[PDB]
């Protein structure tokens, strides 16, 4: 094996008088010719010890021939052209086609002319009012960072030049004069790890440059803000600015387009719940809240007087988390039972019309519509289920297959079952567990354990070719609903910010023990993976516990808590966190599972493959490049510790299918090796 020497500063912070030593400090420069030459070290390593894998090669085969059919996204109009996503198989991007009544398809916009390796990718797009204009956000490398492009829609030409400096940002017209987007300003230095916290509404007049935009909020100091959003109504009467500084929570103000100059009025002015818009009906606003509803609640409000005191129920708050999405004329309430959907439809009156029946225990997507829509669209998909796609005639609540899936996975041919186990403190906890049909609860099932919590993020059935691969090689998946997550609403979430952070990891670890007391796997046969928030996780079990498992896998991953929120916008997640700033208690905390700081000189890790990337500006790769190197320095056993930085791609969205699948290929091949493989299991 033998490991890149990484050389050791003699760099030491202090926190409230504690001293701690930073000896890879130098590894958080981006820019430095050591850091560049260090990963170049690193991946050589890495794919000399993968290049010793024989069924390697075979894995990847397998992989792009089973994600090499055809795929295609519901139609959506826009004039007299119908748009569409496509992909022929392995297209590095999805494709926009566009179709007019009496002709062939053709492509509109397909991402993959941008870019070599189709590195290049289309985020938002949002057409004008009537269809003639097409704003349109890409992202270069896979960063956070994106240009906004104007095409005219009819000859399908750059209409201006691009908007530059867009981040986090949503791109919403009014009428047809232009569009409201947000941006930051380029920082001093690297501008994919430099911290950006005042974030701004502008709004872009078509026919005008991009530096005589007008500025729409951020700029005073009263209205500084890490996370401000725009949104103008469908009929384009109000005006919506939500305002942020952490993931949880956020101001939001209204403003009356239908007379001259009005002023801003306050919706909620305070950060102590989320809100947001859904539509409007005459003057009243719609609104999704946790405010005084941890499951959420649809309230409804006059703009003219829209304070929080004011707000009325529309669709009360259920012991279910609540997410509404409209269409048609009709609100569509989803509600999630343990994990899975449900989907109701409402007049906006808050008269309920009817449950709509979905195909199954799965996820859902979709029932978002203009108000003049005559059908809708809806997906579903689970974990031994491709996506599918069906048609919703909204008045009757007739359903009809659109798109079967064209994937070569019969779902029939797998288990999906949910389970639920019990935490250290007592929690019940659920697990949704997949496998080939036939499986023996033997303990000898090759097992992988994957989880995020927090950031009231959901796990939901997700169908991924990848999985469905390792599903096929006899493996087991298992995704655990972890506290910190937003299954169960806020409460959910809460017991697992923070100081209450350890509850996560003991979730995980409580999950870990129930797939080997069940039978389904057992130790050496175990992996936990997980990606960002939950590569922190990986990354605080495998130092806590790193007797629970043979493999660990942490994706770009926030692996120094004590310094994350000095990058980019990593202060975003201090609601989640706390910072090593906020108190001695709180840095104590920190320090006591940060990952990076529990690694012991003389410990025996498991095999870990860390992944990360050049450019992800979300959780910028020095996470993992001070992480792996503790680990290179630090561990005694025989298991290797490597690290996968992978070129030209950042966070994750967008990533093109080819490099999706060598970076599965590399995973699923380092984890059957790291096992005791000689040859694919069967
Ligand atoms: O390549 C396959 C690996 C091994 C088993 C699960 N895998 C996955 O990639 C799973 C399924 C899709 C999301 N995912 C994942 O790990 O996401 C990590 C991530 C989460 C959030 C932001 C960035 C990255």
């Amino acid at each position: 094996l033998h490991y890149p020497v990484t050389r050791q500063g003699e760099q030491v912070d202090h926190y409230f008088g504690q001293a701690v030593a930073d000896p890879y400090r130098w590894l958080e420069d981006d820019r430095s010719p050591e850091t560049e030459a260090w990963v170049k070290a690193q991946n050589a390593v890495t794919q000399d010890y993968l290049a010793q894998i024989p069924y390697r090669a075979a894995i990847k085969e397998k992989l792009a021939a089973s994600w090499n059919y055809a795929k295609e996204g519901a139609p959506f109009r826009e004039g007299r052209y119908h748009y569409f996503f496509k992909n022929d198989g392995l297209q590095n991007q999805n494709v926009l086609w566009r179709q007019q009544e009496g002709k062939p398809a053709e492509v509109f916009l397909d991402p993959n002319t941008l870019s070599p390796d189709g590195t290049t990718a289309l985020d938002q797009l949002s057409f004008s009012r009537d269809g003639r204009i097409l704003a349109y956000s890409l992202s270069l490398a896979g960063s956070d960072w994106r240009e906004i492009h104007l095409m005219d829609v009819e000859s399908k030409q750059p209409l201006e030049t691009p908007l530059k400096d867009v981040k986090f940002s949503g791109i919403s017209w009014l009428g047809n004069e232009g569009f409201f987007y947000s941006s930051y300003d380029k920082p001093d230095g690297s501008e994919l790890s430099a911290r950006t916290d005042q974030h701004k509404v502008y709004f872009h007049r078509l026919g005008t440059a991009q530096e005589d935009d007008r500025l729409v909020f951020g700029a005073i100091p009263a209205q500084h803000h890490r996370y401000v959003g725009a949104t103008v109504t469908e009929d384009d009467r109000f005006l919506l600015i939500s305002a942020a500084n952490s993931t949880s929570g956020n101001r939001l103000y209204v403003k009356d387009l239908s007379q001259e100059n009005a002023p801003l009025l306050t919706v909620q002015g305070d950060l102590d719940a989320d809100v947001s818009l859904v539509d409007n009906k005459g003057s009243t606003l719609y609104l999704l809240t946790n405010r005084d509803a941890p499951n959420r609640r649809l309230v409804t409000v006059d703009a003219a007087n829209p304070g929080p005191a004011h707000w009325r129920d529309l669709i009360p708050e259920r012991q279910q988390v609540l997410t509404v999405h409209s269409g048609s004329g009709y609100l569509f309430a989803e509600y999630m039972v343990d994990a899975t959907a449900r989907v109701e439809q409402f007049d906006y009156e808050g008269k309920r019309v009817r449950e709509v029946a979905l195909p199954g225990l799965g996820s859902v997507s979709g029932f978002n519509g203009k108000h003049d829509d005559p059908a809708l669209y809806f997906g579903f998909e689970n974990y031994a289920q491709p996506p599918t796609l069906y048609r919703f005639e909204p008045k009757s609540g007739a359903i009809s297959l659109y798109r079967a899936s064209a994937a070569p996975f019969k779902p029939e041919d797998y288990v999906s079952e949910q389970r639920f186990y019990q935490s250290k403190d007592g929690t019940r906890v659920p697990l949704i567990i997949s496998y080939r049909k036939g499986l023996k609860l033997d303990g000898s099932n090759p097992t992988i354990l994957y989880g995020y919590g927090g950031f009231d993020v959901s796990l939901t059935p997700s169908f991924s070719v990848s999985v469905a691969n390792w599903l096929d090689l006899g493996g087991v998946y298992a995704v655990a609903n972890l506290r910190g997550g937003g299954e169960y609403g806020q409460a959910w979430h809460l017991a697992g910010t923070q100081q209450n952070k350890q509850n996560v990891f003991d979730d995980f670890i409580a999950a870990a023990e129930y797939l080997k007391a069940e039978g389904y796997t057992r130790t050496d046969r175990l992996a936990i993976r997980g990606g960002s928030n939950g590569g922190l996780l990986v990354g605080a079990v495998m130092t806590q516990r790193p007797d629970l498992m043979r493999v660990a896998l942490p994706a770009v991953g926030v692996l120094d808590m004590l310094r994350y929120h000095t990058f980019t916008a990593g202060t975003g997640w201090a609601y989640d966190y706390g910072t090593s700033a906020d108190s001695e208690a709180m840095f104590d905390y920190l320090k006591g599972y940060s990952p990076l700081h529990n690694v012991r000189p003389g410990v025996s890790y498991p095999s870990t493959m860390v992944t990360t990337a050049d450019h992800d500006d979300r959780v910028v790769p020095a996470h993992s490049f001070k992480f792996a190197a503790t680990l290179q320095a630090d561990n005694a056993g025989p298991h290797p510790q490597l690290i996968r930085i992978e070129t030209n791609a950042g966070h994750g969205a967008g990533t093109p299918v080819a490099k999706l699948i060598e970076q599965s290929a590399d995973i699923y091949a380092f984890t059957l090796y790291e096992m005791g493989y000689r040859e694919l299991p069967r």
